[PDB]
């Protein structure tokens, strides 16, 4: 109430205890996928949306249509989950909310996960997801690509992939707490680490090794904050101040700016990693951030 | 989608058949209260709100606090229901959404119903409800008073009661499809009646008899569209174009204007009676109207 | 400051003295046209607009392009002035502001005036102005027509003219203090007359006789508040509470609503006739009203 | 029009030739102050504002009151001008527009300039200015502190001075193209320098020498992008992508984030240095940025 988030303090402590448990006892991947799906799949979608599954040519996900939306405009969202877990199902509750806020159709897309499918399996999928969307008759200018953490990793990598293949860029990209350096470098590990109850250096190290499967962390397609960002589209990045991954957002911003790009960065005080995904626990900062992102997505698509 | 309401056509047909059933077979009061509670009580409240019951000094209802709201500002809402049915429980889903959109606390207040408690029992309750809120340490200029149909009836009569008792007015009133003439007069019965699938002349005639219990329809406290509106506060009125009650809204507007009041009237094309209460069936027009109303209530207490 | 208009009280007194002078001494028409042009033409246009004169086939006015505008969207504005005075030049300062607020191109159009050119000279011009605009490649759905007082008279008449000629309607019409009953009827003459410092029954009587030149006041094309408004487009009407012409706005609203139309009416407390035209004296209520109108024009054109 | 800035291309060319002239022929300080005052003093202030001079206890400037503003909320703005030139008079046109957009009172404050008054004369003034405003009975959380380039330098140093003197911070700071590193370091000198038509490395080097008068560039109070930003308030920074000073904005952002601050950074594609100060040449991007900044300042003091 009244401009403060009454839930963040409580949610942070829940995260502290939760992290202490996962640090002491590193659980099954297949097990954490189910429990992730179970928790998140149980969160009600945005009101008033039609959801249609997609399953054609190994391209898989869901079209989310807010009934108020402009159906000529598309958000392509890739869930996060360290490239280990997450799905369309789990992120439906967030992507639907972002769609309804932006007044656009969302493509809530799946992609192959590590350890079973290391780099470049995910990224090939993301490119195929993007081709799928273009093939529905959306022009590049009618697309924002997005994702949080690992999905943020894919979203940013896709743009680099499109540049390499000399292909036109979407209208923009929305990155939420994106993970853009799979070598875990930045002032924020040390500086924000005591304030980050959710994400540890150790966790990312492990997610990174499984994803790369010996591929170098220095590869820009793996670590987008190591790329030259010349000719990428407009960017909106949301990150929390209380995040080891803070530095990746600021660095990508630096590079985007240096490449001459329109780039907006909002670092939210007191916010933990991908806090909008946690709107069910954090309705004040989480919904307000979904509205901020929604408004940029909407402005960006014209 | 795309500016259009894809559900109103279908919802109107459901209402036609519904009305045809209730016209042919006039059901029990006690039965229709339960069925009304059951359907509307099942609609999820606005996300992220805290709801506390109220039951002291014959004042009964619910405080709804949106977690983002300003706790020093208050909406007092009276459900409609022809003064025969409806409750806090039934209207929770609407009043919560209105509160969340307005960024204010809602008092979702009960009042005694006809035929058991004819006029002036409900209005005595509404005044009690108003005093109760003031007693929580809200000043008059921190209150919007509100309600749809019969609730709109009470809201608007409350203002008249406050004027009679030479009391400060709230900062405004929000009226949704208010029923302001309990004699069922107006061009709209004939002009809009073939387009109104939900509200008949005959149903209101009946609801009016039960509420009045022999009291005159001419009495301004029963029929606010028969009052002189000198010194009332700012008004926002939403009403649908496809409503027998349309003329009551336009007349109250006329009178408000003639008394020199700030008055905003939005007649929504194609909209049926209290369509925002039906946001679960009408997500496009219903949520958009809740947002409109929310924006006004916020600007009004800003 | 702080939600009150610090200029209205002063401006009202200036109007009282001004009206007392014009009542005692009815001046030259040709003289009042120059002095009207002189005062209003001296008001700076909205910042950042390109203005191009139009002079082709007796169609005359100005294209106002806000540099931020969407050039596929058009406002057609007809100045008021009792059908005796006013011009593109005089209303440029208002129409430019409305254009810039709405983000659309404005066609600020001239039309022949009484006494030299009584009805239907003006209205023939308004229709030709509208044809001119369509011929620039604007579709009907990309047009709002508008005007204040007498311009409000023309705007509303044009819509009736389009219906008669079985021609498609524009997307909407914006009417500011429109004068829609050239017989001077309504509760507001008596009820608002002591509060209206600018517009008198006598003035309108005189403007009406010159315009009609024996044509009947009962003709709907002369008095749009006497028409059946079936099949007109969406409406936004702004009027002040302190206006003898208040009743015309409320009646047109009533009729629009009764015909099933989307109609928005905002009656502003304390506001005098066409107060947005007086934004140079009334920057609080005048600019805020231009923003309200701008936002509706923008929403209406998609 | 249509999303595009039709004037930036032309304005950039004017800046190229302007810079080429001043590079070849380095003009008088006293002369450039007059020419700067003459050009900018001629730009009309925001419509509807009251401006009062201030000259007491060595504090000098202007109170700008937008007639619609909230008089309990205040923006303190320091003009830029390389700490060599600029004045209240020159920046009136921008600060008035910012105030009018934000709905707050502006303190448009002077400060002593180099070479006559080197560091710390300006900063002593800025602190004086701040105290003066507090003394008008504004609380810290009713103040945004602001300035562009050199003004941004002072604004951001003021916050550091307030921290040193263990004083309450204002509610936020708005920095436009701030000059935060007076050693002229950053990737952007090389990366953005061919795209910056307005600001050269050489000009800043000179402005830095005159301001420092032998003081070290390393001093945080001179170079805020060298400070630790612990406990500063919320930040909004606008900077253009085509600016040698881009890196200073990104670095201050980095530091703010690392100190845990709420920080919003908007890098505008194609925009030259302090482009909102050039709204008279750049109405599309300049007014849109004033509105963005205004919206933030309003939300911040809301």
């Amino acid at each position: 109430m009244n401009g403060n988030d009454p839930d963040i303090a409580g949610f942070k402590q829940q995260l502290v205890q939760m992290t202490a448990m996962r640090e002491s006892q590193p659980p099954s991947i297949e097990i954490e996928r189910q429990m992730f799906d179970a928790q998140h799949g149980a969160v009600p979608p945005a009101e008033g949306c039609l959801i249609e599954p997609i399953s054609t040519g190994g391209v898989r996900g869901e079209r989310i249509t807010p009934k108020s939306a402009d159906t000529s405009k598309a958000l392509i969202y890739f869930h996060g989950g360290g490239h280990l877990f997450g799905s369309a199902l789990s992120h439906r509750h967030l992507v639907s909310r972002l769609a309804a806020a932006a007044g656009v159709v969302a493509y809530n897309m799946e992609y192959r996960l590590a350890p079973e499918n290391p780099y470049p399996a995910g990224l090939d999928d993301a490119e195929q997801a993007y081709r799928f969307v273009l093939a529905q008759g959306f022009k590049p200018e009618d697309i924002i690509v997005a994702g949080e953490s690992a999905g943020g990793n894919l979203a940013a990598a896709l743009l680099l992939k499109l540049r390499d293949q000399d292909l036109p860029q979407p209208a923009g990209a929305y990155l939420l707490s994106p993970w853009l350096d799979m070598s875990q470098s930045g002032a924020s590990y040390e500086a924000r680490g005591p304030h980050d109850p959710m994400i540890t250096h150790n966790a990312l190290t492990g997610c990174s090794a499984a994803y790369r499967a010996g591929a170098s962390a220095e590869d820009p397609l793996i670590s987008p904050a190591k790329a030259d960002l010349a000719d990428l589209p407009s960017l909106f990045i949301q990150v929390g101040a209380d995040e080891v991954l803070l530095s990746d957002s600021v660095e990508f911003t630096r590079r985007a700016a240096l490449a001459g790009l329109d780039v907006r960065l909002h670092v939210w005080a007191n916010m933990v990693h991908a806090w909008p995904l946690f709107h069910f626990a954090l309705p004040v900062s989480g919904l307000a951030a979904i509205d901020e992102a929604g408004a940029w997505i909407s402005r960006q698509l014209g």
